[PDB]
């Protein structure tokens, strides 16, 4: 029902994947380092309250009638709902407060990729807060109240709601399906694999940026799907695009979902074949994305897709090589990357006296 | 995660307990052939019988001929019914087609202009709607997508709205949810058990004038933006004064418990509850069934929030209209703006496996 907030790492990376997401990117409006550190301490205090299911500050009610309540109160009577709050720092943060020389080399700018159609307004950001929870209202209340506490020092640049499984009805051992109808997450880094997390996910001291030890690097891509076009493709076209069948999710030529793929039996530009670590010099990612459906655009079409989130030890050796190899993905016919951001996710809050970003500031 | 029965005298999705998630879509008709449109309705009813039971539509999501697109798009495979309901409604503009003019109900009244209205015509109106409600948002999206797919060439989606969480209740024995202003929403609604109150206030009767609508209801949808920056800097007392209930318990002002009956004379003259209460409105009573929404930022550094308000009633002219007219002086108006609007006639229920949506009209 709750996920511990303190740790060597921030929660919400290797911890069990919750049903819902509210991702927000913030821009910083203050030039004052001290004022920003002050806000980081205030946010951390609020995150401790929120992730334990408590109201922020002195509560949603019961205070002085002539003061506004410390907490906006729409999460009253709800449970912690496995809420995790994960903060990250964008490269543009490091142009402020004199931090230019503290930017990790692993926090690399993404190249432009063939087919990119990035909306400037829904890309970038000085920092982000990833709020995951099984109840969407818990997640929204967290973002709503952190933005309020930070008003004057940060504004919300863009925000994305997402959903995965609904746990109260779907088995825990069942792979969820993306909105193309295919199981998603079969061959992924699991939070139980401590050795693969150390190798592929967590920043280490010898990687070159000490304040980032125990952190990770996050890539966010908002990927629209062309739903109506996908849905007119033959069942055989859809399965050819991925290299797995739609019903079971088994790699072509095998019968069970978790059978290891034979890549030579897949089409040369199949998505699994091009994404697999064997085709990328061993490059392996922790995917932790969520589906989205925002409504319908001006042409009647479903505004829906995958809010892709990948964690890795170094952007230069994780996301970049794999996405580069997708240049000829048969999937590119049906998707468009329309938003993008990268963030350095600092190490965990170690105890009650620690705070978000203490190793950097 | 069980199924809600699809057949009945009335459509499910109204007196039914309010499910966690909403996906509501409005459709414009693009065919002149009434025979084709009836065929659509029959095919949509068949799909909905599968969908509400947790089955894939048509011949399924896989296993068919490799070279054909599958009948069902597949993303609900292995999910339970999740209490899915599908409720269809007919807009006033529909009756300009297929020779239906003489059949448009009197109780399908167009809404007048209300003060403060800033309505977007792109997210308003619609020849018909489908309200998909479920506890699993993938289940709801899958149902809308597959209905639209089946209707390609005969209908198109005009506008849609997802509600990420409910702000209404038809089950007073369960916890009342809160809206994004932080107040419980749904305390004094109509309960799906109050059969006599639903007959009097919700279900259309034969005597009312339009025989094909007997057993149906009428739907008012209003998309309402909330000024959360303005709200969130108001004092606790201002917020409580605006509604007439306290924030914590949600009790009428002066009383201890959420479900104690309000004493209206103790509320401000412009309090929302005081002005909305049936006693202030000649007995006018509504079934509220709305959902909260957030659609990103506003581009100005703030979250965008609102309430997708849905009211069912026996007659728009004696339900939503008089109550909304009485909210002209509502203190809540300082914090909200109506920006989308639509009315629909919700026909009677699909009686059995041989019946179909709209059969009593067509
Ligand atoms: C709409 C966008 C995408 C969809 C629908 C999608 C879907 C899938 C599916 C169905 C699988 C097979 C099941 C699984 O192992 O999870 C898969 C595998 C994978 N995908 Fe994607 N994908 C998308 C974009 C991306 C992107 C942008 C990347 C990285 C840049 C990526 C990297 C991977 C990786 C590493 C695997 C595991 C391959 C393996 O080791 O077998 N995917 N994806
Ligand atoms: C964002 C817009 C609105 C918000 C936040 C809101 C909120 C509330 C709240 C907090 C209550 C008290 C608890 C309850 O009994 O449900 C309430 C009651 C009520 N509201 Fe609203 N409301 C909104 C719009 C409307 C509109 C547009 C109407 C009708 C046109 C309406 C009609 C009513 C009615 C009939 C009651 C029950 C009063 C009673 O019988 O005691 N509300 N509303």
């Amino acid at each position: 029902s709750a996920v511990p907030f303190h740790g060597a790492h921030q929660a919400g990376i290797a911890t069990p994947v919750q049903d819902r997401l509210h991702f927000a990117a913030f821009d910083v409006t203050t030039e004052d380092r001290a004022a920003f550190v002050a806000l980081l301490k205030e946010w951390t205090a609020a995150a401790r309250r929120l992730t334990a299911g408590h109201a922020v500050g002195e509560g949603a009610y019961g205070g002085l009638p002539e003061a506004p309540p410390d907490d906006t109160g729409e999460a009253l009577g709800l449970k912690p709902s496995r809420l995790t709050l994960t903060i990250g720092f964008g490269p543009s943060l490091f142009t402020r407060f004199g931090l230019a020389d503290l930017r990790p080399e692993a926090l690399a700018d993404l190249p432009k990729f063939p087919g990119d159609n990035l909306d400037r307004a829904r890309s970038g950001g000085d920092l982000c807060v990833q709020a995951c929870a099984d109840d969407p209202q818990v997640a929204v209340h967290a973002i709503r109240n952190l933005a309020r506490i930070g008003f004057g020092k940060v504004v919300v640049r863009w925000s994305q709601l997402g959903f995965g499984k609904t746990s109260s009805t779907t088995p825990d051992k069942q792979t969820p399906r993306n909105l193309l109808g295919f199981k998603d997450g079969t061959r992924n880094i699991a939070g139980t694999e401590k050795d693969r997390l150390d190798r592929f996910v967590w920043a280490a001291e010898k990687d070159g940026t000490p304040w980032m030890t125990g952190g990770s690097y996050l890539v966010a891509r908002r990927i629209r799907m062309h739903i109506e076009t996908w849905d007119r493709a033959s069942l055989q076209e859809q399965e050819d695009v991925f290299g797995r069948d739609k019903g079971e999710g088994a790699p072509v030529g095998k019968a069970k979902e978790r059978d290891e793929p034979f890549l030579k039996a897949m089409k040369p530009d199949a998505h699994v074949r091009l994404a697999h670590p064997d085709s990328n010099g061993g490059a392996t990612l922790l995917r932790r994305g969520y589906s989205f459906t925002d409504g319908t655009d001006g042409l009647g079409r479903l505004d829906a897709g995958l809010f892709f989130l990948a964690y890795q030890r170094d952007i230069r050796t994780g996301f970049v090589p794999v996405q580069r190899n997708l240049a000829t993905d048969a999937l590119n016919e049906y998707i468009q990357h329309v938003g993008s951001a990268v963030f350095a996710v600092p190490p965990g809050v170690r105890d009650a006296d620690d705070w978000w970003g203490s190793t950097l500031f």
